């Protein structure tokens, strides 16, 4: 597509060649090639674990190093972000390509954003990579083969009868779910009607990718991670298009209710099928799509993590509309910045509650934080009792968060592991 000088400093070069164009497993492995014949120091961005894996299986090359003398430094979004966190390592590549550059996890907006800066302030050449870059997307994008879309109602939950069309159905499916919870109920449903079904979403799917191709569900029901270059092998999606709505609302991040998905969204869940030139495959979707998802506490955690890697940044091009504070508006002190990283890769912390935390607590050992908040902000057991733990002094607390951000209590995340932190012991 890109003959040569796509890798001189300054140029941006948007690679939106439809799903399963062979973007990571041919494109890719040929401008690795160039890089290594150029002698350029290249950086490849994956968004996820088993992209990276499956990077490392279709690079067999020299002068490739994988992250967890070669002049190719491939690693995941998220790492390239984490480590200019630290004042300290900070290395330099002239190429960025960056593999399913749509996602709207802040690190890879964050990630992005950063590179796009340095691009149009020449220090790099960028290549996006993604069926859907930001921008204007399309619903029903071309396929490697036919894809037969229908609007049909979806069940939102549990169900008895009339959707007969869902068990009659004689291949593998892939059922995109909003949330976890919504997920366990789906999957629930299907298994008293004798299919098989293995669940994939934040939390399952860096583990859990592999059983799919092992074990040949009926059913894989999953969140939007799939939207990221997994490779289902099936030959109908379901989509109900809706998806969770993390939003700061009056100074707290609540999960309720859902949102309609983005245009790019609806496509990469389209886009799991129509994989395979001679077959046609079903898209099952139900209702619109919604391209307005700047309400989404996403693009301030990405503005958080991006103010954090630089010393003006702005998002990728388009993306910029979304940035809620002017550039700079979260830049920590180092030492700050310091308690910020460890939040985040130690704890597990969301970038939105590690930065309330960093720059707002006196000192990296306190935790009374975790109980002085608001009444309000106390987080119950589903058995409706408030949270209560011990202090290493044997003072019994109830979890009671200044800043309470509601994804440390669900959807992946166990009021458990926090505890852990609460108490001190972690
Ligand atoms: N080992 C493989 N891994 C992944 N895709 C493969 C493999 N062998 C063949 N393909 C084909 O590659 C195509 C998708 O390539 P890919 O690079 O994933 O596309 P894109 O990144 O543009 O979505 C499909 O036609 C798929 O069948
Ligand atoms: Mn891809």
């Amino acid at each position: 597509v890109v003959g040569t000088g796509w890798t001189s400093k300054g140029q941006i070069t948007v690679l939106d060649m439809h799903p399963g164009s062979g973007k990571t497993h041919r494109v890719l492995p040929e401008l690795i090639r160039q890089c290594i014949d150029r002698r350029l120091r290249t950086l490849v961005l994956a968004p996820t674990r088993v992209v990276l894996k499956e990077m490392e299986r279709a690079l067999n090359g020299k002068r490739v190093r994988f992250h967890s003398g070669a002049i190719v430094d491939v690693m995941c979004h998220a790492t390239y972000v984490n480590r200019r966190l630290l004042p300290q390592g900070r290395q330099n590549w002239e190429v960025a390509i960056m593999d399913e550059a749509h996602w709207t996890d802040p690190h890879s907006i964050a990630a992005r954003g950063h590179l796009y800066t340095l691009a149009k302030e020449n220090k790099c050449a960028l290549v996006l990579m993604t069926a859907t870059p930001p921008g204007k997307s399309e619903p029903f994008p071309e396929s490697n083969g036919a894809i037969t879309s229908e609007e049909r109602q979806i069940p939102d939950g549990e169900w008895r009868d009339g959707f007969d069309w869902i068990t009659e159905y004689e291949g593998r499916t892939a059922w995109f779910v909003p949330s976890i919870a919504k997920g366990g109920a789906i999957a629930r449903t299907l298994r008293q009607k004798g299919k098989s079904v293995i669940c994939l979403n934040s939390k399952t799917f860096e583990k859990d990718y592999s059983r799919v191709r092992d074990e040949k569900p009926d059913f894989v029901v999953t969140t939007d991670i799939s939207e990221m270059g997994a490779n289902l092998d099936v030959s109908r999606v379901i989509d109900g298009r809706t998806n969770i709505k993390p939003e700061e609302v009056d100074g707290k991040v609540e999960l309720t209710g859902t949102r309609r998905v983005t245009t790019a969204s609806a496509a990469q869940r389209r886009g799991r099928v129509g994989r395979q030139d001679g077959r046609t495959d079903e898209y099952i979707y139900s209702g619109q799509c919604d391209d307005d998802d700047s309400g989404l506490v996403q693009w301030k955690e990405a503005q958080i993590l991006l103010d954090n890697i630089t010393t003006v940044a702005t998002f990728y091009g388009p993306e910029q509309d979304k940035m809620p504070e002017v550039a700079g508006h979260f830049r920590l002190t180092e030492e700050k910045r310091k308690h910020f990283r460890h939040l985040l890769t130690h704890c597990d912390f969301t970038p939105w509650l590690a930065w309330h935390v960093a720059a707002n607590v006196s000192s990296v050992t306190d935790r009374s934080w975790t109980w002085e908040g608001p009444e309000a902000n106390a987080v119950d057991e589903a058995s409706g009792d408030l949270v209560t733990f011990r202090s290493p002094n044997g003072a019994e607390r109830t979890l009671r968060p200044v800043w309470k951000d509601a994804r440390m209590f669900k959807e992946g995340r166990d009021i458990k592991e926090f505890v852990a932190y609460a108490s001190g012991r972690r």
